[PDB]
């Protein structure tokens, strides 16, 4: 049994889940009040930590579904955040992961079950420790994503227009875009396509496709 | 005592070394100086310590198992499958960077027996190191593709062809040279100087130099 690498120290390994969620134009953060010391109370993203029995990825999945009710989230690693004074209480580095949804009816009836709570991207309120930080990063690799494949298959109707679609980036990006130069923009995108089909006033219904993944 | 019902880990570090050189990219790789698996062939692998952050502790191992110093490394992920190291279960913060060999100490390097080798032709690495190179040249054609890069890996003045070298081996794949100076011309960070090169391959070829001003990264990511 004994003692491979029992020389070094060994760390409290976080979990920080950041949860976008997009409605009526508006891109929406999850967050919670800690349910634990120091900083209870406090304006917090899901937090906890990494059990000896999961992988990294899947403590990610059980933190979500522990603190919001939310499972079937397919969240993407934002990084290892490794400061030595970012948690006051102990070392700790904490693995931040994010994902983008659409906030739905029987997952908003869950997520306030647990207490957790959408607030507007604009309008948040301070966050302890480093999670400001981990949701710029976050947000950065949203828009970064949105530029070279789709964002999400169930974020717009299967057919949607291009104000649709424009409202979508806006949120992310957060800053208003000019229609024609928007409309070019999205001419350059193969992994958006153009149908045949018109909104019922005759405007035309665009598509994602699976281009950006070959 | 906070936290106190979680568990502790081992947190791994290994850094990922390319190097460009001649036009071509290498990877810095060491025979591993523990066990279990020492011998074999690997990236340069330690832990983090209570002494330091992540980022220096990535910083300290660079160093201790190369002598490369002043290397700016950017994090590839946290890899935390459960059975990743047979030793021990260790969760490992990856760490790349996209270097010029020449601009570093060679000789240094050599005495800490760190070898470049050609990026086609790796031995095979122990536990996932070969994942985790796989996924820092990911995200290295990823940033070529939406940044200006390779402002040290260039000289302050050079043609288009040492330009295009760069982005070959980045991609690892030729490239048209008709649609990539139609690129260039795209690229506004990319200015034409007066002066021509007198020694290099194509002889009067206009030399480029990066404008600092329109290279520098933005704060904020532009659609
Ligand atoms: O980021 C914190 C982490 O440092 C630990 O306190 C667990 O909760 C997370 O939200
Ligand atoms: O990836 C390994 C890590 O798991 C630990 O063994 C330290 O060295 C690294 O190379």
């Amino acid at each position: 049994m004994k003692n491979y690498y029992s020389s070094n120290p060994t760390f409290y390994l976080g979990i920080d889940c950041i949860i976008f969620g997009f409605n009526e134009g508006e891109i929406s953060l999850l967050l919670l009040k800690r349910n634990f010391e120091p900083a209870m109370g406090e304006w917090s993203l899901m937090g906890g930590f990494v059990q000896k029995d999961e992988s990294v990825d899947d403590a990610a999945k059980r933190v979500l579904a522990e603190l919001t009710g939310l499972e079937n989230v397919y969240m993407e690693q934002v990084g290892a955040f490794g400061a030595i004074d970012r948690d006051p209480g102990e070392r700790v580095v904490s693995i931040a992961y994010y994902a983008l949804i659409n906030i739905n009816e029987y997952d908003r009836e869950l997520v306030q079950k647990h207490n957790a709570y959408w607030v507007n991207i604009n309008e948040l309120p301070a966050l302890i420790f480093d999670h400001p930080e981990m949701v710029d990063k976050a947000r950065e690799m949203m828009k970064q994503k949105a530029s070279v494949e789709p964002i999400g298959f169930n974020l717009l109707p299967k057919l949607f227009t291009l104000s649709q679609l424009q409202s979508l980036y806006e949120a992310i990006y957060g800053e208003p875009m000019d229609k024609r130069n928007f409309r070019k923009r999205v001419a350059e995108m193969d992994f958006i396509e153009k149908t045949d089909k018109i909104d019922k006033r005759g405007a035309a219904l665009y598509k994602f496709n699976g281009k950006a993944y070959r």
